[PDB]
């Protein structure tokens, strides 16, 4: 129960996550959603990226000394949506000027030379739906790729190719 | 006009699905929802799930002659909805007395002791949600078991038993 | 075999009742027959009072989207019984509790301040008999006003004291 | 600043209730306010609309064998609220299909060709405003008149006339 027609996601006390000690509250509602990637392991089944998600979440938590995953959600090949700082935590994904006030989701995998299947854009997409829903994210949202807000190579060639193709997507 | 946000379903050209040979359509919105178990078995994978599909669909079409998959929407353990006959056509699935009235939507699996995966809850209960979004289901939607419409073990004793506590379950 | 020989009820077809979707059944014989009043306007010819039946029910089934108007029977000035869910279909007329184990009947009237005419006194009455005749009431059914289950002012305060008059009225 | 800054609820050891037998639980935020009026007579001092507050209370509890008196809160036209089976308890006020995901709110007396003074309608609004600061009430919430969920003519035309001027107030 994460409030009306919110399709479909991953509880962290299902992904088996750690707990998150992130204060910062996000300014609703939000204007902004930067897609990127983690350029890391990839996964299809909830099995193996409920794995991979602890993953992304100890590197930023045990190594980086982050107060939790620095993504707003992740998104697996296995066509689920996983809940990291959800839709009121601020984000640490795209830097300080875009930080506090865009939603961040990314995709577990390094999609360069590699494309991510459908269920998986349908999630990511399904997702924004149920943002505009809560009244976290704008029915004007403006979708942007992670290469639009900082030097990165991020999202990937293949999948900063598909974005572009959002209806949403702003230059 | 009216559609605030839905939920995510697997087409079934993704599926790998036969073409519907069915014209007849259900008279919307519906008021009832039965839930049943296709009593076969299941899978936690995306790839798997999709094949499973395609078996209960096939035993319907080449062996009982029937115009399409029985349900209009099947729900695997992957937690992801796939498409069968949809919100508009009617579906074989419970009766003459029930078929014309209600969606029916099917568990992939025999649910007598085991019991489905968080997601798989998940999934059905964001899709009957995104049924009330389209208009194809009515706020009133009534959710029944398929043992309450006709004498079978059909939902599944331990899946029976978790239906009851959902919002809409009506006597 | 004996004729049953009571009914003088006006059918669903008659009065020209919109199509119902309700499909819960009452289990007879039905102990209990709780007396109601619509609140709305009163109705004393054939005509008049076709046109009442429709108008409760389509306050029924458009405003609050229930499968039919809620009570089992509606009696008119008119002297006339009209059918609404009948002896078997569970009605929608005094809650969770009494709904599964009642007969719901009621005046199509405002009785706080006046008394219903006798010749709608005696279809009532008449139409209980019908009850027990046909094997739908126990010989021995209970009577009860609306108020008597539910904080309501139902069946008005003149034919509340009328009823507490029958012989099978109970506390 | 912003701490719960509440109203003032008269409790219920003020209006002398009896103790109250309910357990069932209703789980916040709720989303709907459900205003309806006890259709009996109104009051003026908090002397008698103690009194009121009990002749309520054991109607529901003595007579209809109820655990508690049906409302959550009862709106007096002294200016004061007094306190129901409060923000936490499932009330019963509007049928199994509300109950559970409503709050109850009660005008004492009866406004059918009577509207209430601004007081009892301020004392309504700064209950609702209370609500949302406690997280007792959605902040989205909406408000239904009794009649719009169930056949009775309550709270009254004039009453109804006013809420359906408020905002909050839908379909
Ligand atoms: C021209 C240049 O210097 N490019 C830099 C990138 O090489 C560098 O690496 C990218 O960093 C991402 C975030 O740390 C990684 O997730 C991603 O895998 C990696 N890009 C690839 C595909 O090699 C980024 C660091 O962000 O900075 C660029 O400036
Ligand atoms: C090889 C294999 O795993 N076969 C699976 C079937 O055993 C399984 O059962 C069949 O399911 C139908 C639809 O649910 C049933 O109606 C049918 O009785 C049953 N087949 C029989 C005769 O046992 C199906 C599930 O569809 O999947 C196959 O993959």
């Amino acid at each position: 129960e994460d409030p009306p027609a919110c399709g479909s996601i991953v509880p962290r006390r299902e992904w088996r996550a750690l707990a998150s000690e992130c204060r910062e509250r996000l300014t609703r509602p939000v204007r902004y959603v930067v897609v990127s990637h983690t350029a890391g392991s990839h996964c299809d089944t909830p099995a193996s990226c409920a794995q991979q998600a602890q993953n992304v979440q100890s590197y930023h938590v045990r190594n980086l000394g982050w107060c939790d995953v620095g993504y707003n959600f992740l998104i697996g090949e296995d066509g689920l949506v996983y809940e990291g700082r959800g839709w009121n935590i601020k984000g640490a994904h795209a830097g300080p000027t875009w930080n506090p006030i865009s939603i961040g989701i990314s995709f577990m995998g390094n999609y360069m030379n590699r494309v991510p299947p459908p269920r998986a854009l349908r999630a990511a997409q399904n997702l924004l739906a149920c943002g505009v829903a809560l009244g976290a994210l704008r029915s004007n949202y403006e979708v942007k790729g992670h290469r639009d807000v900082q030097p990165t190579l991020s999202p990937g060639d293949r999948l900063y190719e598909i974005i572009q193709t959002w209806s949403h997507y702003r230059a």
